[PDB]
């Protein structure tokens, strides 16, 4: 497709995710932004994951500058705006993948309003993910475990600290019941491993003793 | 229902059967059997597992009697006949569980037969059974390799060698293809294993960062 010479780029910034190059990431991503939205549109389907990927890089380049202030600021302002722009184009399509990106846009967009001391905004982003995560996530989900620790940060840095405590007793419980969850399916897959195991001795020694019974049959 | 007083007897003789007390197991499917057939007809699919089990057992109980041969030879009459209906009423129903059944008549059929010094016959039912099996089964699944080795046995009886050695061969073959695949789940399953418990590990060591985030809210 002729979007390909974009989506290269969209591995390109990944890539240097995992590297932990930043700024080549926000290039990458932000060239791949500048030509799908050229090309489809500020709303575009075609431009969700793109707008995602540079708002957050943005959020992780303001992150690594902590008087340089006015620099992590419009890497902020750009990092919501961007995130913003994604979060629209998610929460439109109506499936279940669309719907937990969109919460990981608004979960994003609590974080770039904490780093902008901007707690009771972040507390609303932070409710507007957990809220879409609870529709399609087990309840186990690391990532509840996630969000209620973020909502609780968030609670605590605007002083409403019973309403911290709450979520942080909540991430724990999530934790906690995925913990049960992971033992049961180690009891299950080794006892299948040892199941298997146990099959494969048996056949082993099945063989020989039908060789011989070739054996026997040829000198027949 | 009405019929539990019967399949009552159809648990005390598969119980028999894990016992090893076979003329017990024996008089449990009988009298199971004549419940059901008086109840439902001598074809009903009510009787096909009854009629089935009946019969595997008079095969076992004139197994372990090896002047009484007419004994044995009276036992396997009446496998015969029991086994033969309960292939009817199976083979009948279009479904893979009964056409597996169905399969499984012919194999003991097949076993009758060989017990009875009738190595054509079994050739014929073994035949019979490995072909309903190649319809509805994966092609490393035992039971081919089992049917394979009793075809080459029956094969060999009746000195047809060269076919005897094909379907040895076969048997082989299977054997070793699903210690393949057994081998291959193996390697899945501790995998999934060693996923599971490192994330285990994460998580608890998660916990009491949490914890202490509770309690530094509760005195502020
Ligand atoms: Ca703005
Ligand atoms: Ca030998
Ligand atoms: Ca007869
Ligand atoms: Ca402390």
């Amino acid at each position: 497709d002729p979007d390909s010479e974009a989506k290269k780029l969209l591995g390109l910034g990944q890539k240097h995710l995992v590297m932990g190059d930043i700024p080549a990431a926000v290039n990458a991503f932000q060239e791949a932004a500048s030509l799908l939205g050229k090309k489809y549109g500020e709303t575009a389907n075609e431009c969700g994951e793109a707008f995602f990927f540079y708002g957050k890089s943005l959020l992780e380049l303001a992150r690594m500058e902590n008087e340089n202030e006015e620099e992590e600021i419009g890497n902020l302002e750009l990092a919501w705006d961007m995130l913003d722009l994604a979060k629209i184009i998610f929460k439109r399509q109506e499936t279940k993948e669309a719907q937990l990106y969109a919460a990981q846009a608004h979960l994003k967009l609590g974080e770039v309003s904490v780093e902008s001391e901007n707690y009771v905004q972040a507390v609303e982003e932070f409710q507007s993910c957990l809220n879409l995560q609870e529709q399609y996530l087990e309840a186990h989900d690391r990532l509840l475990a996630e969000t209620h620790y973020q909502l609780g940060l968030a609670y605590g840095y605007n002083s409403q600290y019973d309403e911290a405590v709450a979520q942080f007793s909540k991430s724990i419980e999530v934790i906690e019941n995925r913990m049960a969850v992971l033992n049961e399916q180690v009891k299950e897959a080794e006892g299948s491993s040892a199941e298997y195991k146990k099959e494969i001795e048996e056949l082993k020694e099945l063989l020989p003793e039908i060789r011989e019974k070739i054996e026997d049959a040829k000198e027949s």
